[PDB]
């Protein structure tokens, strides 16, 4: 029912299940390129929805399926569009609750640029650069800001960093 | 006459004009926002607006047209989307003389946030944030790989990101 026009409530109760079953519940349903096609979306819709994605495409168990989910995900407008205008907003929030939960978003986000720069290399170059030279300023910003980030989000940022930087330069030529 | 519908060739010949004459013509035309409304766009097409809202947004006579067109472009789609992704294709160039040419539109681009950070500063933040944000990434790649780079416009994009800075910093509390 619900499996198609995937809602809400149905993420948050999907969540809870193990991987396999949320790759494989977002690979079968219809609506994901549809719940993906959204370049303006709310906050908590989109943290949800990139827990979600994180959960999913770490399944060290389903290939098909987490290659399904990743390629829908780098030809969509949520990743080009909503992701980047959020990672900007995170700079302009006033509220100080939401600016500490922001660094759990952002891990959420570079797991998912590992898994893009690991799954499609080649063409997702450009989105994941996007976001990759986007989000240091938003974490420069939290962090003048008392807003404090885990030390394994900054390796991790480096080493997509890194990996991206390769492919750009070999691209070049 | 064909002042709507603001084609590649109108552009062209518009861009002769003084910047009076273009920002009156863009004013005072229909078209202007649907011209804008394009998340994708041509290379040569997306330098010809550049050029044009330059020329047409320095006018130092014509304010109340500088605002219209400046308050169009602010809340576009060739700002929000269409901008930032062509600042980002530049690091994957291979070709040497579209690389040679990239700067005469990056000065173009950071004299369009210039104007936008100083008529709507308030308003603008976040998309003129996310092109200060992508532009040193992209300077960079173009400095690494062989194409000079401007010292006035290295001058201006440091002035600009001073202004984002204390906008964003007075916007956190």
């Amino acid at each position: 029912q619900g499996a198609k026009k995937l809602g809400y409530k149905f993420l948050e109760s999907l969540l809870q299940k193990d991987p396999s079953e949320v790759v494989i519940t977002l690979a079968t349903s219809l609506g994901l390129k549809e719940l993906l096609s959204h370049s303006s979306m709310k906050s908590n819709f989109l943290e949800l929805i990139c827990q979600v994605l994180r959960k999913a495409c770490s399944s060290k168990m389903d290939r098909q399926s987490v290659l399904h989910v990743l390629g829908i995900l780098k030809n969509s407008k949520f990743l080009k569009v909503c992701l980047p205008a959020y990672v900007v907003g995170m700079i302009t929030e006033p509220i100080p609750d939401i600016r500490n939960q922001y660094p759990e978003h952002i891990s959420n986000i570079i797991s998912l640029l590992q898994d893009l720069v690991s799954v499609f290399p080649a063409s997702s170059v450009q989105e994941t650069s996007m976001l990759v030279s986007l989000l240091p300023t938003s974490l420069n910003a939290l962090r003048a800001s008392g807003v404090d980030i885990e030390e394994e989000t900054e390796k991790n940022l480096e080493k997509v960093q890194t990996i991206i930087e390769h492919l750009q330069e070999k691209r070049r030529e």
